[PDB]
């Protein structure tokens, strides 16, 4: 045959499936994706004006604590050193972040040793005790207290869901938000970088095999009768969006999009970090990316005058707009538990597989995305080949 | 022979001498040290009560942009991802160390754009022009203005050279001390981290060669005459005090010298970090350790509750205390050219060669010790061992 295998969508999951069936069973891969890029929501271009690299689908920072999947990405690609940092805007002033004793003294206005600031928060966040905790408001304030929860977590909040946090379900803080040490690292994972090239040749690289084809600017359902029919026993792997592959038949799945204002600014530093929280009503954005940062070890490859930022703005998603987050209404849950038993009878009469982001109806981390391809490849694909 | 070099001291300079001879050039070595234990100013130990490792003369930290010294160490150990941060403790506040966007925003009240922030920099140090400045406050004051320089910088200096900063040498900044981004790594250098198993175990690597011997608590000047009767043409590379070795005949070299108060406190964690700075008077100390904070890789090898701490207090040397950083009056540098000139004659006298920090009177950082020891062992001692 000419293909062995198809995978619909380039971007993460579909990569890895594709890339494994190429390597390791030796099969003949066909790719199939809708847009006219590789790469999928990981993908970055540079900005045409400065040359910055900019990832278009949100800011994406790398970071595992599974061996396997670091070892292989790193395959395809080399990491940077970056650890990522944040910072948080609040009246006026950026505050170190997350919550810690750097944070504590700038709010609360001296130095608390550390046993200081265990007491500290014991006192503010005695007002609520959290077993008796109804909505987010509550279970933040009963884990940090009303000060630092107006300030840092109210108004963000508000603007990621578009929603006062009363009206917002308790189980969504699950442990207590604050470090008590001045370790100011954004992620607790053992591996964490950049991809060197960037994210493009990263994602290209595990498309580079002479068993896979690429075509791009395809979707799969204008071209699925056409293609099966040139090798019926071959197996898909879809990646799509789970209700749109049956048509809408269950109801629409509700999801979260981003809005992204991107300007090009006649400076060589807009704030001097990578990235800088808005924590305040007053701004309509949660953030402001600044892409330089991402790469300092390119300082001598980019602009000395003007450097790119982006605005991003969070919302609900009309049809057209870009699936993010998954909302997960649990009338959102109730639609999905029926769209995977369809998922699965398909599978079985059709061998046709659900996996990654959209299929499966689930945020998925980038090493969670590749972990759950690499399970996907060993557990169901390697015999669906034989 | 028994032995064909001659090293005197166990520091990374005569370590890194002796490496070399034994594993390029074949040639037995004999180590000679005063101490009880091998290794130098770098050496470790484990407190007794806590089993967490300390640096009994100073804390050491590695970092260098040398590739040839990294790639070398790293025959002899492996290093953590460790990076350095510092916080400045100032009227009851930890303030984000060095000067940037950080410390500015905790200081004057609010938050300043990197443009912002130089312009502020441009009206605080126009008080005094640079090129107009006599001693160390108005150099400070000519590139930071006053504010600062008074809060950061005044006091600490005093209390590190027991002087007021109007009588200490305009030379002595160089550049401007201040960042205009949120970048808190203390150290600007290509590789850093701290050795995996610790320095003892690091050093005593280097020293672990079938052709090297050693000899702890051995003091040069009481087994020479002894030692080069054995092998009159065995060479000596000699890494203790220049002074001292030709009998203060010259004068003494004049040192500043450090006191270190090491305290176990019953409290798992102290200040959260690993080190401190102190910029008031109202402390007798310029800062305070940390040592669990150095390797928290550790974790669950530390006490719970008990952490060892180290305050750092600064004043000249006696005869007896320790030498630590040269002084270098120029009352100073002048009976060291006049050492300099004994040394080379007597190196082509006596085949002695003079290196590393006490024979040359030098502060060295590490890296620049082994690079130091490296360039003598293939410009000097190659053909001194043929
Ligand atoms: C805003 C934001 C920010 C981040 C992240 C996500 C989001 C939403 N990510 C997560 C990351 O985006 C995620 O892990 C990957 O997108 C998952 O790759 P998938 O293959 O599962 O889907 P993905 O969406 O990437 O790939 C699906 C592909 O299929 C194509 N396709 C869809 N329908 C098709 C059809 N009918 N026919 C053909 N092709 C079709 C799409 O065009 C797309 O190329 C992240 N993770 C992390 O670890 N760190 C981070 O910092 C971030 N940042
Ligand atoms: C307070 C402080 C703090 C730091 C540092 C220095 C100081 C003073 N260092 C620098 C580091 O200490 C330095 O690079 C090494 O000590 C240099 O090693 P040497 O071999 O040159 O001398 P070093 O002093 O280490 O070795 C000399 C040896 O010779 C022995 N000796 C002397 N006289 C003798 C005699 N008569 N007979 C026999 N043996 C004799 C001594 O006992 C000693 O073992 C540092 N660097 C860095 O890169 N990062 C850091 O963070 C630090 N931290
Ligand atoms: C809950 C959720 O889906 N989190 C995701 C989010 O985390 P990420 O690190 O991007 O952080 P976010 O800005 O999305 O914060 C998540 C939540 O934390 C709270 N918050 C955060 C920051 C702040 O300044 N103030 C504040 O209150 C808010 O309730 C917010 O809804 O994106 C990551 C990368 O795409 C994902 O790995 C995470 O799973
Ligand atoms: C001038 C000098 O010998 N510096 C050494 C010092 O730097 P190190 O990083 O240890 O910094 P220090 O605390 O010794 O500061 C050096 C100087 O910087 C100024 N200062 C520093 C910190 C602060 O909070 N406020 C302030 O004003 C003071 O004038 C001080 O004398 O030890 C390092 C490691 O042992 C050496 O590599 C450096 O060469
Ligand atoms: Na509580
Ligand atoms: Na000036």
């Amino acid at each position: 045959s000419d293909f062995d295998l198809i995978v619909v969508g380039s971007g993460l999951f579909g990569l890895t499936v594709a890339e494994r069936a190429a390597s390791q069973l030796g099969k003949k891969v066909l790719i199939v994706e809708k847009r006219s890029h590789l790469g999928g929501n990981a993908y970055s271009e540079a900005e045409p004006e400065t040359g910055i690299e900019i990832h278009k689908y949100g800011a994406h920072l790398f970071h595992t604590s599974n061996k396997r999947v670091w070892d292989y990405v790193n395959q395809f690609t080399a990491f940077t050193g970056y650890q990522h940092r944040v910072f948080a805007m609040h009246n006026g002033t950026a505050y170190q972040f997350p919550m810690g004793l750097g944070l504590i003294n700038q709010f609360f206005g001296r130095y608390y040793t550390p046993d200081e600031a265990r007491e500290l928060i014991k006192e503010q966040s005695a007002e609520i005790d959290s077993k008796d905790a109804t909505n987010l408001e509550e279970k933040a304030i009963s884990l940090i207290g009303r000060p630092l929860y107006e300030a840092f977590i109210r108004d963000y909040t508000a603007k990621q869901w578009q929603t006062d946090p009363k009206e917002l379900p308790a189980g969504n803080i699950t442990r207590l938000p604050v470090r008590y040490n001045f370790d100011n690292r954004y992620f607790n994972d053992t591996y964490e970088g950049l991809p060197v090239d960037g994210y493009a040749q990263w994602l290209s690289n595990m498309a580079d095999h002479e068993n896979i084809e690429v075509r791009l600017d395809t979707d799969w359902f204008e071209v699925r009768e056409d293609l099966r029919a040139q090798n019926p026993e071959a197996p898909v792997v879809y990646t799509g969006p789970l209700d749109r592959y049956f048509d809408y038949s269950e109801g629409h799945l509700g999801w979260r999009t981003l809005d992204f204002e991107t300007e090009v600014l006649n400076t060589g530093d807009f704030q001097g970090t990578p990235v800088m929280n808005y924590n305040d009503a007053e701004f309509p954005y949660t953030r402001i990316h600044e892409f330089r940062h991402f790469h300092p070890e390119r300082e001598d490859r980019h602009p000395k005058d003007k450097t790119v930022i982006m605005k991003e703005y969070s919302r609900f998603a009309e049809e057209g707009d870009e699936p993010y987050y998954p909302i997960n209404t649990p009338s959102d849950r109730e639609m999905l538990f029926k769209y995977r038993e369809l998922a699965d009878a398909e599978t079985e009469s059709g061998k046709v597989y659900f996996g990654g982001r959209l299929g499966t109806y689930q945020y998925l981390d980038m090493h969670m995305a590749i972990a759950s391809a690499l399970s996907m490849f060993d557990n169901k694909l390697v015999d669906a080949l034989k």
